[PDB]
């Protein structure tokens, strides 16, 4: 009975419908080898401390064909009953042909037999762990592989508590730019595909002739973005669910090398080759683990076009990435999905938090609590109209801020240059918010951030006067956008309230001391409804 999913895009804005209407994965991913039955008891209890509505978690090619033709989904039995006792919703995460560049996860029978399945070549002639997107025989078994998964699906998952495939995780390839081997070099010395010219604009010719100094790149981004789409292709004719390949980011402000990043990937630069290579392939989805607020901006920058739905598929555990959902939410966002979310014994820290524990949790699951009492109001207002969302703008002060060392002088010419930069406005039509981080909820000290660097904002439009807001250690306040001729404002009110089958509940009306020093959040969830009027004196 159920429609399927739908990645919906109109009007440069993008929803994924669920269950016929825009839905938020307010997500959480598992560690990489809790792609197993006993391993579930370590990841639900997380997912329910955390308060998320869908799982991304692992589906392996190594564990549903183990032998060739000889294929086994007793795991994805498990995990769909599991799933579906707790009321949350699935991603997988198809581990195949390239996981982080490499065929870890593919069958024995593949990733030992090189000769059918073959690897990169360098240019030296050394061989990378890193599958060919020109072996034919690979895709065509991937291909397979994928299609038996998506009839597991279409017979055994007709309410769709699987709602999106990752194909792949992290393709490319680190250590060299392309395949060099004599297959590549035959197709790489020789014209680009009539496809690609036509879409990018460009004249005829060879990889190296319409690409120059960018060909090497470009012809692996290209090969490995058309065996994706072929493999979504082959899997959606099956059950036509939303697609979507996730990246191994290369630093946007300073990338180095393709190689010493991952080659091939949906990196920035690589994104119109693979929105032509890979017309299938629903979305592409940035790898956040970039702690400070300045690369992480641009990242969420690059990723949100209006041919690209921003999903941020996997994001650092550590406590600085919890308040990067606000910023992720009001840029249109389809989903967040902090990533380790499992008591499995691992933490990826470098990357994410140093101590895995209830803590650890506990900061996205209070950024959550903000957003799941809205979640289908707010993915509502995302698509149809004007949502705005924003972070604390500086990152927690390093053992070193050389701040001490200043003269006094410096120090007070310190504190009004942080305070400047905790300041945020954001301009909602006939009406401008201000949003500040770190001062008291009472006058107008200014701002000093949080400790740690923790707080963000969200605000939808309800209408020319009135917007839904909802804030965590911060303050949000209200003023005319444009010069008045003549009228004063104010709030004409603020109410508290939530949503109750589809319906405003009031609870309270914030006034007084609530509002006279704008709207001020803590770590409590309290979502509002804000209502400006400019008023005749005259
Ligand atoms: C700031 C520098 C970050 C560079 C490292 C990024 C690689 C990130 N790889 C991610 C994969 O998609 C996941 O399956 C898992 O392996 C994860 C890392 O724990
Ligand atoms: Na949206
Ligand atoms: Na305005
Ligand atoms: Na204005
Ligand atoms: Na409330």
């Amino acid at each position: 009975a159920a429609p399927l999913p739908e990645l919906l895009s109109n009007n440069g804005k993008h929803a994924l419908m669920v269950d016929g209407a825009p839905y938020i994965i307010l997500g959480s991913q598992t560690n990489n080898s809790s792609n197993y039955p006993d391993a579930l008891k370590d990841v639900w209890p997380s997912m329910e401390k955390m308060g998320a509505n869908t799982l991304s978690i692992p589906v392996a090619w190594e564990q549903i064909e183990p032998v060739e033709g000889q294929f086994d989904f007793s795991f994805v039995d498990v995990l769909l009953k599991e799933a579906r006792q707790r009321k949350v919703r699935l991603v997988l995460l198809w581990f195949a042909t390239w996981k982080n560049n490499a065929p870890h996860y593919a069958p024995a029978w593949v990733k030992l037999d090189n000769a059918r399945f073959p690897r990169v070549v360098k240019e030296d002639g050394d061989t990378l762990n890193s599958l060919s997107p020109l072996g034919q025989n690979t895709l065509a078994a991937d291909k397979k592989a994928f299609v038996e998964l998506m009839k597991y699906l279409a017979k055994r998952d007709k309410d769709h508590t699987v709602i999106m495939v990752q194909v792949q995780n992290e393709v490319g390839t680190y250590g060299a730019v392309r395949d060099y081997s004599p297959m590549a070099q035959a197709v790489f010395n020789a014209a680009v595909p009539d496809d690609l010219i036509q879409k990018l604009q460009l004249k005829p010719g060879t990889w190296s002739q319409v690409f120059g100094r960018d060909a090497d790149e470009f012809f692996h981004a290209y090969q490995i973005a058309r065996y994706c789409d072929e493999v979504t292709v082959a899997g959606k004719a099956i059950k036509n669910l939303p697609m979507y390949v996730n990246v191994a980011l290369r630093n946007p402000f300073n990338p180095g090398l393709p190689g010493q990043y991952s080659s091939g990937g949906g990196t920035d630069n690589v994104l119109h080759i693979w929105k032509a290579a890979a017309p299938n392939i629903d979305l592409i989805a940035p790898d956040i683990y970039f702690r400070d607020y300045k690369t992480v901006s641009k990242v969420l920058e690059l990723y949100t076009r209006p041919d690209n739905a921003l999903f941020v598929a996997e994001i650092g555990n550590d406590q600085p990435f919890a308040r990067y959902l606000f910023p992720t939410l009001g840029k249109g966002g389809i989903g967040f999905s902090p990533f380790g979310m499992d008591d499995t014994d691992y933490t990826n820290y470098p990357l994410g938090a140093k101590v895995y524990n209830d803590e650890t949790i506990e900061q996205f699951a209070q950024v959550y609590r903000l957003v799941n009492p809205m979640m289908r109001e707010w993915a509502r207002l995302s698509y149809q109209g004007q949502v705005w969302g924003v972070a604390e703008p500086l990152d927690s002060t390093t053992e070193t801020q050389w701040n001490a060392e200043a003269t006094p002088e410096e120090k007070e010419q310190h504190k009004k240059d942080r305070a400047s930069a905790l300041t945020q406005q954001l301009d909602l039509g006939l009406w401008d918010a201000e949003v500040t981080y770190g001062r008291p909820m009472f006058w107008v000290t200014p701002p000093e951030g949080n400790t740690p660097a923790a707080g963000g904002a969200l605000i939808a439009q309800l209408d020319d006067n009135e917007y839904l807001v909802t804030a965590y250690k911060a303050r949000v306040e209200f003023k005319p956008s444009q010069e008045l001729a003549g009228k004063k404002f104010m709030i004409e009110r603020v109410e508290e309230g939530r949503f109750e089958k589809g319906k405003w509940v009031m609870e309270r009306v914030w006034n007084g001391d609530q509002t006279d020093w704008g709207l001020n959040f803590t770590d409590r969830p309290h979502l509002l409804r804000v209502k400006m009027a400019s008023y005749s004196v005259q």
